[PDB]
């Protein structure tokens, strides 16, 4: 049977006796997600070239809009704004979002795959809403995952069920339900770094990279693949297997990307898929937050590339 | 004042004293192209799925056969998705031969990484029955070529006599809309863009040449890394942000990789008509002769100052 | 702040703590009318006539395969079927639906407006569904209403909350709501029947509209706009007010509209709207039906401009 | 094979030796009415209500249409239903085609989702003189093309040239005009009349004998079925189709009916000549009346031309 995301995640409700509200945030998001790619693929833009006669931040309205108007938010995170938002009284619902509107927009100029990076916790104390209730470790969230605005657009949901991704059918606004249950391969061949910055890779890093195209025994080299855009990049660690690193350096000892609107989320899909995704020392999702905005490393992919990461990161430790 | 791809090469025929027949070709092509982007985005997908209770490479191949056929403009059609040669049945020839990548990337269009369609015109040369043979004509030679990229949007991005502009698709009308005019490269650019993984069968000059964008003897700072590893979008991000792209020959290649009828003359010409430029390593893209039309060519291209300085690493290693 | 047709029907789902089985097939008939705007306004419709080298049929097999898998139906009646279809047991849920799939379709060949029509039942016996669990008057209606395939698509969904209307917007794929809790005018300026069969029709039809060209009050005479397609006249007596006549004649003694797919969900969107929808001789909402395709006379729109209508046919007996 | 509007204007045009300038302004056309389309249909209507925390439609169809005509270098005086006077082509612009259009005809009732168009006819620019206002003054008889885009269940562009009428349905998929009825002509008799019997107390008596024969024939056929959108490009569309009659006559209150000739009446005209029907105001064809003033307003009678005929009938014998 054809199933789409409103139905999936309504009979998913239904299956854990749920009141619908986590279901309510699905498909207000899922509304700006469709906005969004809408405005990505440049519908409308004759008009801003005169046919009659800010992406990101457009997208991060219809994110903060729609899910101030779900009811079932009450703290909003995002990369767009220095501090959390806090939902007024009246529309406050039970769970806390962060999210990254664009993420991979600041090359969008050249029309890279970007895409929306979502992660959703339960808001955990009665205190009054603050951004301290965002500072939940990965480990927290119920749901999470990203659209990605590529060649087409899909939306990939996961939840304690497991990893399912949803189509975009833009002729009628729907998100068909076409990979259930997805999992990672336990090993792959690609690699996915930005290897111009070598000069700063941590020791463990060239080596392990070194190992990828240099094979010690007969395997062949791995393919290396870097889109630039975490979405892109990390959808086909999924897809296809292998291993994405933006990893810890002297210079930036805790990473650059940020952990509780990419990292985590990326995270939590890849550990629900089979995956694991590690900063290195621990585990993302074990990292207890104390900055809404805190960076983290993040190394993440199929599980025996993973661990073969961390065997070459203790050795050097 | 608002133009069109439509209007654009209309009024670049007029200016020409064309006879119309080109105009006719580009435009059978932008309507196969709005066609393809509408598929790779996978509208109507749902009827797949059961809602009521062709792979994407082959239909495609279709629209643009089809499209190209039917608009009386072309004799002969070079296809990545075809062993041979296309002859359009004489009742609709026209005096163009297209060489063409209907969906160029599509291999891991199931990550939906960023494909395109790419495009090389070439006035028929010979009085000779048409054949695989005029298609073999260097690059040099070429009308009019360029792409269409399927990306974050979908975008043509079209090169001639003229000069190279970008057209943005506008999904909501299914016009291409003038936003790029008389595009040129950077000089000089900070992005190089290959598979690494090749490293072990890289020859020495390569090799050299991206030690020095990652440890530069200048002490500048080092290039960044990106490599899609989908043609039409590590080009188009070259031609917008300046660098280098390189697929050179390995073991696995040793004529390279990307084929040069359709995937290499097109963008080599998009990159000189842009002031940048497109080598082999021995010569460049254009002047390479043909002789089969699936041949395959290494290919080091984009900003001036870049390609030189590779060429410079070269000249070292002779 | 902005609402969807989706959020709307799961809030209102929720102020009555409903299970959300309404809303599952609400959600589902959403994306079937969706699915038939866009074959309505032929998108794809280069590839049958060679780009690469039956619409009413599509629109029932749209709603009876989207409401079969929503799991909230077990009889279903549609004007293309001779039959009630009773959905197999796995997918039985409570809801009886009877719907006019693409009424007006005959004249689609000018491009006419078309539309979906549908009414809501309760199944209200604990037998196996059968077709008579169809055969319900009216006044038992869950919910109804129509989408509307015409200079633009909307959805008019009537409950006990009141009547709202959502506009499509195709570049999204959502059913904005952009008129809440609508109410008709209490008279109108417009009438709207085929003035064709004058020769059949009833003394009191005739008398009425000479009532509506030669005004006895010395008002204005009434404008006249008859489309042909009942969606289309239906919406704009809502919109504008006025009133619909399809009585019977003599090719149609018990008229042409069939009662249970076109007369009853309009009958109950105009009640809910505070406008009122009569057989001549009774509410249309008040007919016992005994055969699922019975058709029946209606006479339907403003509540000041029925009641001048029944007025004069209380005259004629 | 299939054919768009924009190869076949541009096979029409290589046949007649053109040089390309009518193609590129009915490119130009083609633009603006996909873009109405887009926002007739309500593409966006989700940021106007607010989705990410606004001209009228007519109005922003005007802009469209007399945008893109500007720009394609093709005309030099523009006369639409929404501007009091001609719009002079600016000299850097100019081409030699004059345009008159109504940009969304039925808009005024678009608040309940009827079908509205666009209907648009193109004159040939006939004088040396500075362009003006009068270069628009010319009888329907010297209409270069003329036609409609119908925004009813799907989008329609018909267009009517000396090669005759074709029809291209709009794929809004990928915004292309699809040929799909090729050389259009009208039923010879219809069954449907069309006008708003609601002013009948109004009625020229040659009219209300006419539609008292449609609803009470003399011998024994049967009766007429009535349609009226109340929107002209919804009317006049179907009776192409389906044939029969589309009346808006003159009466004592409107000596000279409502519709405009230059925009509404010449046009579908033209669309109803090509197709082998007929237009008349009663006193003579529609395409024949020499306008003296760009907004003036023409009685219309047209569609299959039997029925036309038959009223003519009718109307001569009340002299
Ligand atoms: O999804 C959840 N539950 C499923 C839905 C059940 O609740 C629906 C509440 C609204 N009620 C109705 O609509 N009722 S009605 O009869 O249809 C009705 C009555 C009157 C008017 C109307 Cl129009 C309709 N729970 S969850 O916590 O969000 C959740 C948990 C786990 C995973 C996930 Cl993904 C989500
Ligand atoms: O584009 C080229 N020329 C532009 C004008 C071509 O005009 C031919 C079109 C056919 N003629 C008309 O349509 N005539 S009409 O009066 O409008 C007419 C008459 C009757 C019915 C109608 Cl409906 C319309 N030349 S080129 O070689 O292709 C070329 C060269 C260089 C760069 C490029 Cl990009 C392209």
């Amino acid at each position: 049977d054809v199933n789409t995301l409103t139905r999936f995640v309504m009979e998913e409700g239904r299956k854990a006796r749920g009141t619908g509200e986590l279901t309510q945030l699905l498909n207000s998001l899922c509304t700006a997600v469709k906005a969004i790619s809408s405005a990505v693929r440049k519908a409308g833009i004759a008009h801003l070239y005169g046919i009659a006669g800010k992406l990101d931040v457009l997208s991060n309205d219809l994110v903060m809009n729609m899910l101030k108007s779900s009811f079932a938010t009450c703290v909003l995170v995002s990369e767009e704004d220095k501090h959390a938002i806090i939902v007024e009284p009246e529309k406050r619902g039970k769970y806390v979002v962060c999210f990254d509107p664009l993420d991979g927009s600041s090359n969008i100029d050249c029309l890279v795959s970007v895409g929306t990076i979502f992660g959703i916790y339960r808001k955990k104390s009665t205190d009054e809403p603050s951004e301290k209730d965002a500072l939940q470790p990965g480990r927290n969230l119920v749901a999470a995952g990203y659209a990605l605005y590529g060649s087409a657009t899909m939306l990939v949901l996961a939840m304690d069920c497991g990893v399912n991704c949803f189509m975009l059918d833009p002729a009628i606004g729907e998100f068909i339900l076409v990979d259930k249950d997805v999992k990672i391969k336990k090993k792959g061949k690609i690699y996915s770094l930005n290897e111009g910055y070598a000069k700063d890779f941590d020791p463990a890093v060239t080596e392990y990279i070194q190992r990828k195209k240099f094979p010690p025994d007969n395997s062949a080299p791995y393919g290396a693949r870097y889109v630039g855009s975490m979405v892109a990049d990390v959808h086909r660690t999924l897809v296809y297997g292998g291993i994405f690193l933006y990893p810890a350096n002297k210079k930036s000892p805790n990473g650059k990307l940020r952990l509780l609107y990419e990292c985590n989320p990326m995270a939590y899909v890849m550990e629900k898929a089979g995956g694991m995704a590690t900063t290195g020392k621990e585990a993302v999702l074990d990292v207890i937050p104390t900055d809404i905005h805190q960076r983290a490393p993040v190394i993440l992919g199929s599980p025996d590339d993973v661990l073969e990461f961390l065997k070459v990161y203790e050795k050097h430790s």
